[PDB]
Order: structure tokens, then sequence, then C-alpha cells
């Protein structure tokens, strides 16, 4: 009962990431709020987020780095986008492209503070490739971040982000 225990942490939001649509769509059924789309990897990403949009999900995150990828995925009903701050003017060029909601990843919380001061919703702190990456959050929310995502799949870390101000935790499927 990952979602179930996840909830029991306290984990307030709760995203997906899988590269197969069907593993989004089962999160999704077992109480998921986010579901990400990675189009880093993979073609015409943008039907995985047809199919889930007809499929009931209401809240989709699409990860690209090409602008008319994203501008697509904004077209079929992505409501997030999520973009690399390791390289924001972008930040403007993605709100007139229509991006309601944008979120910024790096391995480097500086990148995430420039991307926070250049206009960004959402702050992906990533915990998959480095250690005690909860400090990321811990800085960036005495830096003024109010709106945390935390990437891992280890549960003391998962809840020790929780502890520190992180809002999403983003867990791999």
């Amino acid at each position: 009962k990952q979602v179930e225990i996840l909830r029991r942490l306290g984990a307030k939001r709760i995203a997906y990431r899988s590269d197969d649509w069907r593993d989004l769509q089962e999160a999704l059924k077992k109480g998921a709020d986010i579901l990400i789309v990675d189009a880093t990897d993979k073609d015409e990403a943008w039907k995985q987020v047809e199919i889930l949009r007809r499929l009931g999900a209401k809240e989709i995150a699409y990860r690209s780095d090409d602008w008319r990828d994203l501008q697509e995925a904004l077209k079929k009903g992505a409501d997030i986008l999520i973009v690399d701050a390791t390289d924001w003017k972008q930040v403007e060029i993605l709100r007139r492209l229509g991006a309601k909601r944008i979120a910024y990843r790096s391995d480097d919380w500086r990148d995430l503070q420039e991307a926070l001061k250049k206009g960004a919703d959402i702050l992906i702190v990533d915990a998959t490739d480095k250690d005690e990456a909860w400090k990321q959050v811990e800085i960036l929310r005495r830096l003024g971040a109010k709106e945390i995502a935390y990437r891992s799949d280890d549960w003391r870390d998962l809840q020790e982000a929780l502890k520190k101000g992180a809002d999403i935790l983003i867990v791999d499927a």
C-alpha cells in the first residue's frame, strides 16, 4: 500500500513517475495526485498524456526539454511542465506558450533557487542520485521556496523530506 503509507507518513501530495503509462494509471487508481510522463527518453510522449486524460487522470505533469514537445503536451492536457534547471529566461516563454504550472528540476539547489527567482512554481529536488538531499529542501525553504517536490525511493529519506518541508513526494513506479 505505497500510496496509503505515503499518506500515513504525512504526504499531502503524491506524484508517480514511470515510463509506462499503464503504471501511471494504476497509480491513479491507487490515489496518486500527480502522474508524471517522461518525454526526455521516448517519442511522442504526449500520446501518454492523451491516454491518461481519456482514462480519467486530472493532473498530469510532463517532463521535457524540447519546446515543440512541451507545447504539444499542453495542447493534449498536461497541467504541469517539468523542465531542466541545469540548462531562466525560458520561464516567461513557457508562460506565453500557455504553461499554468512550471516545475524545474536540478541536482543543484542553486539552480532551483534561480528558477524560483524567475517565477518557477515548483522546485524538484532529486534524491535518487545523491545522499542527504533533504538538506536542499532545508536551504530552499529558508530562501523563500514554498512549493518543493522531492524525488526519492527510500522511505526514511522521503519522511525526512516531509519533515524538512517538502510539499510533493515523487516516487518511481
